């Protein structure tokens, strides 16, 4: 007898006893940030079930939501098992499996406080999750609140964005400042600028390596038709901008996951003023501190002849069989020979292989498991590239999160390597 909107409950033992099968699906309905282990309701341990899916109910207003379920490959001859915070939570998800033809729906009433209660009971969580903040998050750090993971007394909110001022004067965070990404990485190699560069950027900016930074950008849909679409692709820049301020020595960075949409989705205000910038006079650090963040082409062409190591391409297929270049300002057209594809999405401006509709990062298991099948794992040296470094930067931050010890960015990417007439590449369908 299928019901639409009583949901049969399945207990504690029973879903111990179904941990390991395959023919069930264990989903998460709470925010991403709290799967990643955020711990949003004071949970002593935080993070997910060992194995379940993230499917946050607020994708339920998504017109997409069914085809979100069928591409992370949940399907109506699963076990569906939902768990939120409350079981109340997962009632209209639910329902809403039931209405698309999946008849074997459960609610688990006792993730919490039974489960994550009790160490017992498996949980796993994003490493490093600590760096990916939540809208809350933010929201406690500017209004002076006791937020967790967080013990400075000096931060920063930095709104980026690429040669466009009204991303941020038309709606910001209150009281965050704008950064160009032009001024730390340069106009004519597309690379992070020199490091005297950077320390003066930085001051001006206000920015210590002993400041707490909290980067962010607006998605203002990029269209290849004009002249500058980085210029609407902010969270990319942000996260470019967390990779060079790492690199640099900021000590401690973190990126609003999910960006702009996340602030105004959690329905916080938002300020249009143009806050001026209050400098500071020393850095308080040599730049880099992090030099092994960033490899350069030397370097890049040694990686791609040692077994440890590799390059990880993280552009679009029509880039990588040679069909376009991506960008309006780079004529050649074709692929590093010896690299390992990472299809970042459709285009060079968008990045939804990485990324839910929301612009949060995709489920971090589903990253690592299709990197895993080429032969991206955490065991080797990697340098993450692009045509000039965003993507790339932004794939790198998605393995820092997860722990991985030696990641990189391949800073010149495409753009760099094509500029040298010598340089061996690839075109067409491998
Ligand atoms: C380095 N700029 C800012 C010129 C890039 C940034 C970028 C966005 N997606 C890939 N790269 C551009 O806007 O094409
Ligand atoms: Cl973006
Ligand atoms: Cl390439
Ligand atoms: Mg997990
Ligand atoms: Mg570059
Ligand atoms: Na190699």
């Amino acid at each position: 007898h299928k019901n639409m909107y009583d949901h049969t409950e399945i207990t504690t033992d029973s879903l111990l006893a179904l941990l390991g099968s395959e023919k069930v699906k264990i989903i998460d309905v709470r925010s991403a940030d709290a799967y990643n282990g955020w711990r949003m309701r004071g949970e002593v341990r935080g993070g997910h079930i060992k194995g379940a899916k993230s499917l946050p109910a607020k994708w339920l207003t998504d017109p997409e939501w069914l085809n979100i379920v069928r591409f992370k490959q949940i399907r109506p001859e699963d076990a569906i098992v939902l768990y939120g915070y409350t079981p109340e939570e997962c009632e209209q998800t639910a329902t809403r499996f039931k209405e698309n033809g999946y008849n074997n729906v459960s609610v688990f009433h006792r993730f919490h406080p039974d489960w994550t209660g009790n160490d017992a009971f498996p949980m796993d969580r994003l490493e490093q999750y600590n760096r990916l903040v939540p809208a809350e998050w933010v929201n406690g750090l500017i209004s002076g609140e006791e937020i967790p993971e967080y013990d400075n007394d000096t931060f920063i909110v930095c709104h980026a964005h690429y040669r466009n001022r009204d991303a941020y004067l038309s709606g910001h965070i209150p009281g965050a400042t704008d950064m160009d990404t032009l001024a730390l990485e340069s106009p004519e190699t597309w690379n992070r600028r020199t490091p005297e560069e950077l320390k003066k950027a930085l001051e001006e900016h206000g920015i210590t390596a002993s400041t707490t930074v909290v980067l962010y950008g607006k998605f203002m849909h990029p269209d290849n038709a004009d002249e500058f679409p980085g210029s609407a692709a902010g969270h990319i820049g942000a996260i470019r901008l967390a990779f060079i301020m790492m690199y640099a020595g900021v000590e401690d960075v973190r990126v609003l996951n999910g960006g702009y949409q996340s602030w105004t989705d959690a329905g916080f205000a938002i300020s249009k003023d143009d806050v001026p910038k209050t400098t500071v006079p020393e850095f308080g650090a040599p730049i880099p501190s992090r030099p092994e963040f960033a490899v350069d082409i030397d370097e890049a062409k040694e990686m791609l002849q040692s077994e440890d190591s590799d390059l990880v391409c993280v552009r679009s297929y029509p880039e990588y069989i040679g069909e376009v270049s991506g960008y309006n300002y780079i004529k050649k057209k074709g692929r590093i020979p010896g690299a390992i594809f990472a299809e970042c999405g459709s285009d060079a401006y968008h990045m939804e292989n990485y990324r839910n509709h929301d612009h949060t990062t995709r489920e971090y298991h589903e990253i690592e498991d299709i990197w895993a099948k080429s032969g991206i794992i955490p065991k080797k040296h990697l340098a993450f590239y692009c045509g000039t470094g965003w993507r790339g930067s932004e794939a790198w931050f998605n393995a820092l999160l997860m722990g991985w010890p030696r990641v990189s960015v391949y800073d010149g990417g495409w753009f760099e390597w094509s500029n040298d007439p010598e340089n061996p590449y690839e075109t067409g369908v491998p």
